[PDB]
């Protein structure tokens, strides 16, 4: 028989961040030795950057966090019911905290946060030049999430049990790999679909212990082309061809053998590459590329909760990425127009 | 070393060896130097060997050999090493049980009656050995009938080092992946052997499923060459194949993979994270069962690795165990 949506069908958890964006200049990038299109975790030498950004530029504020973006876009495309998509994560008790709570509610997402006083809500600097964005994430509160404090409490765990599809960005592996593995194991032992993002090169470089521990449980791996290339370089694939990286990544040991792994790499304007059990194939597309990537996954997830074909999941991803790309931030004044 | 510190599973075989002649090789279209699984065209071969040649009988199976040599070099305690596998309830079965116990190995076999205990025919001509395995009972091993039962699975949990020959990938890749993944989860060392060229040629989907879990890969030079060819490595140099094999996807990043290729009386090649280095074989005999020497090398190596001795002392112990068995 045919599957059909209902509340808490999609589960996501990750770092809830408030994004602080501003058009900067090449000098500001060098002052902090930042590259134009990069995504890094805030080091201690970057502490000055967050004050200087707000002080010296005209900044904007938008709700962010990669998984959180994908879960809002998934909920939008799903449309009905409200709260089809669940989000968990940790924030501070502060102004930025409350903006985030409000934005998940306006997105009709069933958000359940772990809140605490010690750390302010996490923020992410987006320093823009041309069509480049240089992201620096200051996780703060987001880095305080603990399974025992939140995910394990039975009120919250119940909602993960409702889920048919789980999505967690690789980014969250820097904070609570124990939480990611508990959802991962659960998905495996109850034949639910578990899905992950490579998220950023630094995850494959510096967080591969958590990444490769979870990979055997990953039903669908998403990512973009530099992430794939960093992953291939780091895991000794001895190739640069995206299609060959998708194929070797697809064939990695897998726990739940009742589902073959699917691997999807988006490529900006280049074609989106999908590796299944039996082939690797390109799909052409038809500027926040980072956000477009998150929206692609939200589009894809939006159809995967219904068990639609993989082609239709890809086409929905491409559709959500083109829409959200034009409107900055996570609001949706229009309704999806996808058939 | 406590009891059950080293875990092994594989195909328990009784080896039936004899010096044969060229006619026998030709009759069964055998490679003078090879290791194959018995196909239908080989059914008659095992009877004809026993009947027409002067055969000898020894307890065998690659992993089983390595585990016995490991227990011997470890010495204490008795039952430092565990072995799982499947046999028949028959004469050859009982010889194997007896030999493991005399070896002080904690062998927990799955015994059943539909298939006889597996045998391996070693057909010698000159310095050539042509091995043909009739796995039989060995091939009946099933995780659900044995490995999964909690009294056996408990013994795998005791293990700090696991060793499985790639041979066992033809039989139960499900069992190998369960031990493999378990070692990874609990940062226990998981080790595997390339075992023979036919593993890479015909079971590479299973081989490459498990390779990410392999903390130490062992093998000889032809296995390394077959592996590089089948993996499209391009290079044929043993030191280079060791290096690219070392750098392959790895699921437990707490341990950098080590790759050891033996090469007969040539040097043993070892590739770690940061270098590849040759270690010579000092003590030379004339005349040799390289296959059995290879198994013994791994037993020697494992014997020191359960104590967390340096890699150089593991290798020296391997070279030492090989020269004894020769
Ligand atoms: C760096 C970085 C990050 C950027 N992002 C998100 O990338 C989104 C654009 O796709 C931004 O909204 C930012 O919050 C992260 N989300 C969770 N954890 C992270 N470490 C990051
Ligand atoms: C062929 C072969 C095999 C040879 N051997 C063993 O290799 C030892 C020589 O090192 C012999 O004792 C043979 O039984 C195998 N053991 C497990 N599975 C196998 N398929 C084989
Ligand atoms: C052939 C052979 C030899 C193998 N070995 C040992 O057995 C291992 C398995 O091939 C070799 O790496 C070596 O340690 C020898 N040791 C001393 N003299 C030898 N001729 C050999
Ligand atoms: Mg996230
Ligand atoms: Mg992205
Ligand atoms: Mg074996
Ligand atoms: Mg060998």
């Amino acid at each position: 028989a045919p599957q059909a949506l209902r509340e808490n069908i999609l589960f996501g958890m990750g770092n809830p961040l408030l994004d602080i964006s501003a058009v900067v200049d090449k000098d500001f990038l060098d002052k902090y030795s930042l590259k134009p299109n990069d995504q890094i975790l805030a080091e201690d030498k970057h502490k000055e950057l967050f004050d200087e950004l707000v002080k010296k530029f005209k900044v904007e504020y938008h709700a962010g966090g990669s998984t959180q973006n994908s879960i809002k876009v998934a909920q939008w495309m799903i449309q009905q019911p409200h709260k089809a998509a669940t989000f968990f994560g940790c924030i501070g008790i502060d102004k930025f905290g409350e903006i985030l709570k409000r934005k998940a509610a306006e997105a009709h997402v069933d958000a359940h946060y772990y809140e605490q006083n010690e750390q302010p809500t996490g923020t992410c600097a987006a320093c823009i030049t041309g069509d480049n964005r240089s992201l620096i994430a200051n996780l703060a509160a987001a880095n305080c999430y603990k399974k025992e404090k939140h995910l394990d409490l039975e009120k919250n765990w119940m909602l993960v049990e409702k889920a048919r599809v789980c999505y967690i960005a690789g980014f969250f592996l820097t904070v609570s790999p124990e939480s990611v593995l508990k959802v991962a194991h659960h998905a495996s032992e109850n034949n639910r679909i578990f899905t992950l993002n490579l998220s950023a090169p630094f995850i494959s470089q510096f967080y591969k212990e958590s990444l490769m521990k979870v990979m055997p449980y990953v039903d669908i791996l998403f990512g973009n082309e530099t992430e794939a290339a960093t992953f291939a370089r780091e895991q000794g694939f001895e190739t640069k061809d995206i299609k060959e990286i998708a194929k070797k990544t697809q064939a990695l040991p897998k726990m739940n053998s009742k589902r073959q792994r699917i691997v999807i790499f988006t490529q900006g304007r280049d074609d989106t590459i999908m590796a299944t059990e039996s082939e690797v194939t390109a799909f052409a597309v038809l500027i926040d590329t980072n956000g477009a990537g998150d929206a692609f996954v939200g589009g894809f997830l939006s159809q995967l909760v219904s068990d639609k074909p993989l082609t239709e999941c890809i086409r929905a991803g491409h559709y959500a990425a083109s829409i959200i790309i034009r409107r900055t931030g996570c609001t949706f004044p229009e309704k999806p127009d996808f058939h």
